[PDB]
């Protein structure tokens, strides 16, 4: 019969009508027999049921025929079959309710898997198609989760809970945190100043963050180098920590990773890990720094590229004027015996110029 759907603390309205259209009695019944509410005149009246004080029907729609039952803040265990005996006959209408919901809520940022659990009357069964803000029509039981939540899937996503001929969406938000960035990478030379940058999306709340930056400098295994820092809204302070290089670190919340001088030393990996709360997890958005250093010896020079360079580059020095002094694929090329000219190291991939640092030769 009528099988209508409802969702937890949502409202419902059950249809009523019958010929004769005119304001004559009615009353609604679950299968209990019990008397949600029924007329008498303009006077709408109720049962001692539990459905009580959050059901109503619409007086003015009563002139028209409808005896509609409306029921509000619903709750789960609404699920029954209630009777609209009008008269001289019955409507049977069988309203189940259900709730889809996911309970790792609060602060979500990457990975950390979203699980969808759902409620429903004892016995029926449903099923949910949860499309997501942009595309995979991810579905399953009475749950289904989320794997491990790639930026993307940030929004408003829309299971559907199906359940008979009938079906009932469910608007669920699930927003990744996620910095806006996976590898940052600054591409200097011995000297310059080295600056890096990682930001996130604004948000508030209480006592929420703190982490630290870890580096893998090339070929100094020297590790647990590193340099910690404390978050509390649009501040931020260095909690301890920085020693070896100079590093500084901003007041204000779009961190800037400050490197003094790009001296070659400084270049490798880097994972610079967040972590904040109120229901925690830990972001990471990684972090590399390259060198170049063009120095000639004496009379004779070279340079050379320190930290994540890849198998794919070329480095090359030439003098400018004339093409390629020497060209080749590694990180410390030389150039014995060099003419005057204002020469240029070149670092790239495939073409495109990643480093270049000038430097003269003299007779």
């Amino acid at each position: 019969k009528k099988v209508v759907l409802g969702k937890k603390g949502d409202t419902v309205e059950l249809t009523c009508t019958a010929s004769q259209k005119k304001s004559i009695q009615f009353h609604w019944k679950n299968s209990n027999q019990i008397k949600i509410l029924g007329n008498q005149g303009s006077f709408l009246t109720k049962g001692p049921s539990k459905l009580n004080d959050r059901a109503d029907s619409r007086r003015s729609l009563w002139d028209q025929g409808n005896f509609p039952l409306i029921i509000k803040n619903l709750k789960i265990e609404d699920s029954d079959t209630y009777i609209c005996e009008v008269e001289d006959q019955k409507e049977e209408v069988q309203l189940l309710v259900f709730g889809l919901t996911a309970n790792s809520d609060t602060h979500l940022l990457q990975g950390q898997s979203l699980t969808l659990t759902l409620e429903s009357p004892p016995g029926s069964s449903p099923s949910v198609q949860c499309r997501s803000p942009r595309g995979k029509n991810i579905q399953g039981g009475k749950t289904l989760s989320v794997s491990q939540l790639e930026l993307q899937d940030s929004g408003t996503w829309t299971c559907t809970v199906l359940q008979n001929q009938k079906k009932v969406e469910f608007k669920i938000d699930i927003v990744v945190l996620a910095f806006q960035k996976a590898s940052s990478i600054v591409y200097k030379k011995e000297g310059e100043q080295v600056e890096f940058s990682f930001p996130l999306a604004f948000t508030v709340e209480k006592l929420t963050g703190s982490g630290e930056l870890w580096w893998q400098a090339e070929r100094a295994s020297s590790s647990k180098s590193w340099i910690t820092f404390d978050l509390k809204n649009k501040e931020v302070s260095v909690k301890r920590v920085t020693q070896d290089p100079k590093l500084q670190m901003g007041k204000k919340l779009p961190l800037h990773l400050t490197l003094p001088q790009a001296l070659p030393q400084y270049a490798g990996s880097g994972n610079l890990t967040l972590a904040l709360e109120a229901k925690t997890g830990k972001l990471h958005q990684e972090v590399n720094l390259v060198v170049m250093r063009a120095t000639q010896l004496q009379k004779n020079l070279t340079c050379e590229v320190w930290g994540p360079t890849s198998p794919k580059l070329m480095l090359s020095l030439k003098l400018e004027n004339k093409e390629a002094k020497v060209s080749k694929r590694e990180k410390a090329v030389w150039v014995l015996n060099p003419e005057a000219g204002m020469w240029q190291c070149l670092l790239s991939d495939s073409g495109q110029v990643l480093l270049e640092s000038n430097i003269k030769v003299l007779p």
